[PDB]
């Protein structure tokens, strides 16, 4: 269909290869999807620029914008504050490209409980014990964290079944599989971003 791209939300389980497909996805298509610039209390860090990694904005202008509109993404840590202005998925938009967000299951929820409407994707680990047995090869781990990270993971699969939450339901059972469903479910954005066919 022959339109304007609408933006896309990444969602699912911890890891199951997400990262690795939207970095495949972003190298392919290249500079043809990119992502919402946060709004944030912090002062920038050497390479950093407004804009380019983070919207710099002071105390005032981040509360002035949670009064706007970005109340729905917003967080505060150690003293700052952050989160996700409309403008900053219409930043990328007003450079003609796909706005791209990668959330939680609880952010796809928060997302869908607002006027916005982009299209949602899931991607699942082939089984939950996958998910434990790739975690416990890696050195990066411990016994406590991977009991609250299947905990979490059990929840994330059972919120990825629910026809409300996602148009899009992916199974990471190959990474090359799991790419190919993934560019499939995009293919309509694409066309529309790369402006060609029916």
């Amino acid at each position: 269909h022959m339109s304007g791209p609408r933006p896309v939300v990444l969602s699912g389980p911890s890891g199951a290869g997400k990262s690795t497909l939207l970095k495949r996805l972003l190298q392919e298509h290249s500079g043809i999807f990119g992502f919402s610039v946060s709004h944030t209390t912090r002062n920038p860090r050497p390479g950093e620029e407004n804009g380019k990694d983070y919207y710099f904005v002071t105390r005032e202008v981040m509360q002035r914008d949670i009064a706007a509109g970005d109340f729905i993404e917003h967080a505060e840590f150690s003293g700052n504050l952050y989160g996700t202005s409309k403008v900053a998925v219409q930043a990328v938009q007003a450079m003609n490209r796909i706005c791209v967000l990668d959330v939680d299951l609880q952010g796809v929820r928060n997302i869908k409980a607002t006027d916005l409407r982009p299209i949602y994707i899931s991607v699942q680990p082939p089984s939950l014990h996958v998910l434990e047995q790739r975690l416990r090869q890696r050195n990066t781990e411990t016994e406590e964290s991977l009991v609250k990270r299947l905990a979490a993971a059990q929840a994330d699969m059972e919120s990825s079944k629910e026809p409300g939450l996602f148009d899009v339901v992916i199974i990471n059972d190959s990474l090359d599989q799991a790419y190919a469903e993934l560019k499939e479910a995009l293919s309509e954005e694409i066309k529309k971003a790369q402006r060609t066919g029916a």
